[PDB]
């Protein structure tokens, strides 16, 4: 009985909503031995909230990376990945890894309805990451990236996504509509390869929103790494996000995080789970 | 009302146990809303588990300060700090804050210590504004001036003279440093001592021990508990996380930070000395 060793390749958010801060705490939430292999340092300056980020070197990445492989985790979560030699490392640690379940969450900065900094970080993903993992977590944006359609706008779309999603070699794939798809009920989309499910609940409020991804993303690791399979875990993952999405405060006027720990003191929420 | 924001100044243990990585564990087992500004980053080789320390920028360092100060800590520990410089900056980051709680853990690495500045730094910076400082036995020492400490009548005269120092609640450590059947550890607020007491548990798998003990003192004030009642609270809390310890490998093994809440409570005596 053993706690399970659960790592993530991800930066630190400094304001603790999202990022790496996110992974440990829910990993802790959800009964792990939560572990973080550091990429970056993300900062906001004080007046405007204007993003610096700081990447860290790759000696001090490889050194940690060293220590996380020694220690052995059963599941990686990568966060939001800097560079194609990172994104290329993270899928290579899991191989070197003897851990069973891979989760990529494939968070990309967006510039305009179907625009990115740079491409290349997309290709990267697909070629090194997408095959290797047990679920890959896009928001409805990402999706339309990994899948080269552009914007969704519907679960029609998120279907077609999902389709290309899995044929790059994602075992599983759930593509998040939330707030991007509809205002009266917050769709996710699961495909397996076989089967289409769409995942509802309530939409709950949108000012306090920050670290619902990143939470999404770390829920779904650590649930599969304590036994759920990929199905029961993305459905779990989602009531466990909505709970903390539903318990957002406001931090400052800048940011306000989800309630990570609401879950598990506050409520529970349903997920309707529908063949679509 | 809403969580409580408490901010750690510490460096990132890799092997997850202890540093940062414990803070944020152990303030989000307490239900508050944790945060970090890092210092440093600790790495282990493979094959020793040799500790390597690469620090962080200084202006990194400082745009993290910045970021958590605009947030405003309702708290803030200290673990280890590396630099007269990094002691002197989280000192001040404590005063320009509206804080109310500021928890020193003085940690300094055994050589005699590496950098005796740091000591005399911490001395003058951290203590006078320390709402608890949380010295082990050598640390507390090493503050002091006594030296090596080896009686709870020791750990009196350690903390008589570290509230002197300005500490306005001191917790000296005894716990398996000390070195008797049980468990005991020194509680002073200037007026009154308390030892506090516990079993003694396995020593083999105790790492983070320290950093959960005053991270637990630094949410446990946070959420409105008075300095005793912190750090007794803190005492059975690192408790159950040391009785829980597991094998990491063969050189190390961390607490459980979770087992308070998810395995059992430890009692603890509290009796004035
Ligand atoms: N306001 C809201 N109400 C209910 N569910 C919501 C919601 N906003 C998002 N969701 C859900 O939250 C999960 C995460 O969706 P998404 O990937 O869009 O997070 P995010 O980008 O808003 C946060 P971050 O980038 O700050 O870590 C999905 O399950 C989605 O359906
Ligand atoms: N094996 C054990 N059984 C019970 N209590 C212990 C213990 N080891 C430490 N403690 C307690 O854990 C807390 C942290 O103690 P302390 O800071 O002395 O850590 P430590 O034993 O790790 C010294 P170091 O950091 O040098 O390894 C204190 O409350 C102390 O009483």
């Amino acid at each position: 009985g053993a706690l399970k060793k659960v790592l993530t390749i991800a930066g630190s958010d400094t304001s603790a909503g999202a990022g790496m801060q996110a992974d440990l705490k829910t990993f802790q939430e959800l009964d792990t031995y939560g572990m973080v292999a550091l990429t970056a340092i993300v900062t906001m300056d004080k007046d405007t909230w204007s993003h610096d980020v700081t990447p860290l070197p790759m000696d001090v990445f490889e050194k940690q990376l060293e220590t996380a492989l020694s220690i052995g985790p059963d599941a990686i979560k990568t966060g939001m990945l800097g560079t194609e030699e990172i994104i290329k490392r993270a899928g290579e640690v899991y191989e070197a890894s003897n851990a069973q379940y891979f989760v990529v969450d494939p968070v990309m900065v967006c510039k305009g309805e179907d625009e990115v900094l740079n491409p290349g970080n997309t290709e990267a993903m697909i070629k090194y990451l997408l095959p290797k993992a047990t679920v890959v977590t896009p928001n409805l944006f990402e999706a339309g990236q990994l899948s080269g359609l552009g914007k969704l706008n519907s679960i029609e779309d998120m279907k077609k996504a999902a389709t290309i999603i899995f044929d790059k070699g994602a075992q599983h794939v759930i593509i998040k509509g939330g707030k991007a798809l509809d205002q009266d009920k917050s769709y996710d989309l699961y495909y397996d390869g076989q089967t289409f499910y769409q995942l509802t609940t309530d939409m709950f409020q949108q000012s306090y929103n920050h670290g619902a991804g990143c939470t999404f993303a770390a829920a779904t690791t650590a649930y599969l790494a304590n036994g759920k399979s990929p199905k029961e875990a993305v459905i779990s993952a989602k009531a466990f996000v909505a709970s903390a999405i539903k318990n957002g405060w406001k931090m400052n006027d800048f940011v306000g995080p989800v309630d990570h720990g609401a879950y598990n003191r506050i409520e529970h929420i349903d997920v309707e789970v529908t063949e679509v």
